[PDB]
């Protein structure tokens, strides 16, 4: 699995702020959108865009306060990734897009594509965000962890001075060993300590057992939305997997319509990590299909 981060930089300025992002492939046709999640950022997508990139455009954001992209002194709630996001599409005169998506990165993928449903050309998602009812629906390796992530001072402690999520989390949600040179990549961005403040406020805003509210009715309308909508879908998932544990991605082969699944074989989280080559090489087979015609 490879190391390195070939692509070159491009900027863009989006509400006073310079934000990051690859952009390969041909300068035309529909655009594959990839969006990462926490605490990871363009370069989590580095294996699998160069199997894309032969047959379309590839853009990958890093989202606000991550990667290369600024770091303004926000609170970081999911709203300001949205709205981030939604002038970093607008700011490239993105039209209609195919959606590649994972963690926070779905929540926001899946929540654009609520609110510009004729601009979704297709959704290929991997362990994306969903309402957790309970805290025995959340695998029980990771359980104290992210109870302590969102306890009153403890999550702080842990994920900012600590730095316990890219320290912990990240590593231990790979099952191949990811390597010293990997981890350094996954570790720049947030070498001065008050910079990890998206890190922890992310794991505060997973909806869990009905909180945060706001969240949680977010969330809960986007999933109404996908579970109606016609829109092609892949989704990718592993064994035994974190948020899409095997017996959920079953039932979601079920309950979301036009949805084809892949199984990557093990897996926890950060899926892209475990088996890039099988995710890029299904969703290059799978792009084509979603056409209709000339056009």
């Amino acid at each position: 699995i490879g190391t390195g981060f070939p692509f070159d930089p491009h900027y863009v300025e989006v509400l006073g702020e310079r934000m990051h992002y690859v952009d390969v492939g041909p300068r035309d046709g529909t655009p594959v959108l990839f969006l990462h999640g926490n605490p990871t950022s363009s370069y989590l997508w580095r294996n699998i865009i160069p199997h894309v990139a032969p047959s379309h455009r590839c853009i990958a954001p890093d989202l606000i306060g991550m990667g290369k992209s600024d770091k303004p002194d926000l609170d970081y709630f999911f709203d300001d990734h949205v709205r981030y996001l939604d002038a970093f599409i607008e700011a490239l005169g993105l039209e209609e897009v195919v959606l590649v998506i994972h963690d926070w990165g779905s929540a926001l993928g899946f929540h654009w594509a609520k609110r510009n449903p004729e601009r979704v050309k297709g959704i290929a998602c991997m362990e994306f965000i969903r309402p957790i009812p309970t805290w025995d629906e959340w695998p029980e390796f990771a359980r104290e962890t992210f109870q302590a992530f969102r306890t009153a001072d403890v999550g702080r402690e842990l994920i900012i001075d600590q730095n316990a999520f890219i320290e912990g989390v990240l590593p231990k949600c790979v099952v191949r060993p990811l390597t010293e040179v990997e981890m350094d990549h996954y570790r720049e961005p947030f070498l001065k300590p008050v910079d990890r403040e998206p890190l922890w406020r992310f794991p505060n805003e997973i909806p869990i057992a009905g909180e945060p509210a706001n969240i949680v009715a977010l969330v809960e309308a986007y999933m109404n939305w996908l579970h109606q909508s016609p829109v092609p879908k892949l989704l990718f998932w592993g064994t035994p997997g974190v948020l899409i544990p095997p017996a959920e991605a079953a039932r979601l082969a079920e309950s979301l319509p036009n949805c084809k699944t892949v199984d990557i074989g093990p897996g926890l989280h950060y899926l892209q990590e475990d088996n890039p080559d099988l995710i890029g090489s299904e969703i290059a087979r799978w792009l084509p299909g979603l056409a209709s015609g000339l056009g």
